[PDB]
């Protein structure tokens, strides 16, 4: 019977926010979570013990494959939903606290509004700030043949990867998701700069 | 004794629903889960590691298996539960919030009609349209040799597969299960039009 | 003090079986599904990458590992299971939704009869059908050394097995608790039969 | 505030027993359970891939392991807990119903004495019974090279065990707590025999 | 109804901490555990099965691998980030009993202030403790080759790390998120000294 | 509501205690443990894959490995923790049932005091008796290189372990951990003595 107070932090919380934004901003977050949780970190599994590379020079295979993968997919993307669900734990648990120096005395405009609009702000910079480095770093594609120019190895030598094409298709979907959780977020920002 | 708040819940979101659909729906979503989640995905453990062709070139095993396999059965079947169970928990997360704003009203026809129906809709368009995908891609039988046609493959090689006759079992109890999932959910669609 | 509500449930569900066969009924379900979780499977775990056989053809091991193990034991045991554990769990959520239905009713003979015998029917047909489908294909023991004659292999070949004794004394002992889960179901039948 | 349950069922099935044979026996199964769960079963890892042959014969490795482990021991002592649990939570799961069957009655000598001592002296009957078997089987030690005769071996192998002298410690102390569960066990039939 | 226990005791253990420390140091503490915990260990898995050296030696590999990592990053941090946490738990531990034994007077200053700001201290130092081991023994980037002069190894060979760049990104973040709660605890500090 | 119960049990138990003690007991509990399940189990688990011997003799590796390491220091440590804290839950299980004894009686000195001395006594005896066996097989310290004369290998061999400087610190901080558990126990002891 000690649930009650969970309805108030949870209405307090939301209390400027539309009520088509709640439910599927909610349901995009489960969605990434599960489909980074159980689908895609197997297939990055044998990202380096299938990397094989067409020489004998030893040691050529651990500079050529590091070239090419200065950061893996999917420690990219755990970087990437941390630093979008931070300021959100960060304004619910400070509301928390001003909810508890509040509580405290009645019985024995502007102030929260603020801080909601930054944290909306900060929450979609870090998202195009994300993939705008996705963008320059890597592309939106993996072809199935590198060629590496790197030292120890001679002039120029072809590696081929793991899985060309079954990552491709889980890097569009991370894309078209994160767009959507862009795309979302703006609509509630113009909503709520539209009141006064 | 704050478990009497769930009841309402519960109650609320079946009210249109026969009562020959609520138990058969959820038993079969369950039987799906851990068949999913105890038994095949073992079977699919080795799908690299055993893979093996009768060639010496170095990485055409790599651009030949990859050729075979665009996406694995065990992550399409959960991009597949993933969606098929999207809108119900959205319906789910949307009734509570309708029901929290009118919980605030008495104390201090068509409105969720629709939703249903739509979502019932869009249940067993996603579950044809995952079938039809299946069928065009792979079939419904695996065969134990391949042959592998692409570069740096000299003009033809032959590979050999991984437990070709324990995943075929798999595929067909999955069609089996879809297909049950699928004509279930046309009688309940049925049921609903045919009242008035 | 929310606990009460499941003596009714179990009360109910029980109504018309002897006290002699809730006990035996369930605690041969938790050392079936313990010895099934904790020993057994690990026996398993090499079951490919142990499986040896004597020739320098490529891909021979494959397809003469495939011959011999259509399904593994550990897969069918767990299909087994499952299939004989749904109609009691069918039966079980479905006594909550009649009590449900009643509940709602008093305050603001043959009914559940028969859905319990046919039920009971069921789980000794699937089981009893287990048994004869394990009888026809495998055996109800391994040999050391099998003998080998598909293709692409050459006339004859030997491939010798992995742990064939340890999986002999598993076999005999989840053939032995089936049994006995038959031969107890048999006796609850005779017992509801004799009353009228 | 709901579990005074619960102390009616724990003082109701120890109501014949000692002071000094609750607190011992519990004890040395909570032992027994994470000395089998955390420490030993991490030995026993690598018991067919570290196991080498002096050898050439193909599959000689796979007919000369098995014909000296016909069963390991981590497998062998959990069949023996389970053997050994399976009565005391039969006599447990019986006098719940029984207690469920008089619970009913008042409001709306000899009766579980005799179950209580014949379950005691099975779990005695079973503990020399499973240590009978391992002294004919095995013995109490394990030397580190073992010659082999099978087929298709050659007239007489050498092969060389893995960590001879880490599991033999465990051995003795899976001796000697079985041993001390045995014999307080007599100590407790004992003291119930002497009464009248 | 009985989570009324912890909301003395969280009040009571932060009387004399500023309301902006509360939540930035939590936050922190979450965010670092995080990160460790499932993205950088997996980063480390393949450390010493990806190391390779330019040898023909035996025993090379291990010494010269040995030389260059006497302790790796992530048990380092592990070591790091317990001994941060210790003075906190014990400040925490302390504060119950103190309440415990005033609880009981009731019914049937400089106290607590010096313990704080020591703790305090002790967090501290030890931070700035560990990153000055850290800025001598290792450095704060990892180069591609390694050159090693031990026994047995001949005269000097070459040995190449396993993936130099990735771990260099999660070097300068832990880098980044060990100064900020260092210069966090300065102003908790400076806050609490400057009141008299 | 219910969780007063705990609050009598954990009073009564240190009845006899210094404030100073019961902190710094309960604190060092914990970060053996922790210290012991993710950060050095981790270090051990490659201890035999990496371990190699300079030789061709085939089983050479098996017998001069089982010289060097009759048992394993996480398994040592495991069982010297289990056994330093098997009296202190048996005098927590007795205090127990003696209350229990004493609760049934009215509404319906030295009798605990030297059970808990003799159980102090008992836990700083065995690990004083598990660091001298430590003392006597091991050592402080893991060279790199070993030297082996066992058979069935020639003369003398060379083996070269895996990871000899990141064991030995692991080694000092159980050294240390120990001692001070050691220590304090002694000082529990000395003020319990001098009371009279």
């Amino acid at each position: 019977g000690d649930w009650s107070a969970l309805g108030k932090l949870l209405d307090k919380v939301q209390a400027y926010s539309t009520a088509g934004g709640k439910v599927w901003l909610s349901v995009l977050f489960i969605f990434r979570i599960l489909l980074l949780g159980t689908a895609v970190e197997s297939a990055w599994g044998d990202e380096q013990s299938a990397f094989r590379c067409n020489t004998q020079q030893p040691g050529c295979e651990n500079v050529c494959y590091d070239k090419s993968f200065p950061i893996s997919h999917v420690r990219f993307w755990v970087l990437q939903i941390i630093f979008v669900s931070v300021p959100t734990l960060l304004y619910l648990a400070h509301v928390f606290y001003v909810m508890r120096k509040e509580e405290k005395l009645n019985k024995k405009r502007g102030g929260l509004l603020r801080t909601y609009i930054i944290s909306i702000l900060f929450k979609s910079i870090f998202e195009v700030a994300f993939l705008l480095i996705q963008w320059y770093i890597y592309g939106f594609s993996l072809s199935a043949v590198y060629t590496c120019k790197r030292d120890p190895c001679p002039h120029q030598v072809d590696c081929f990867l793991s899985r060309p094409t079954e990552k491709t298709i889980f890097i569009i979907f991370m894309l078209v998701v994160s767009l959507v959780s862009l795309a979302l977020n703006i609509i509630e920002l113009f909503y709520v700069f539209f009141k006064g």
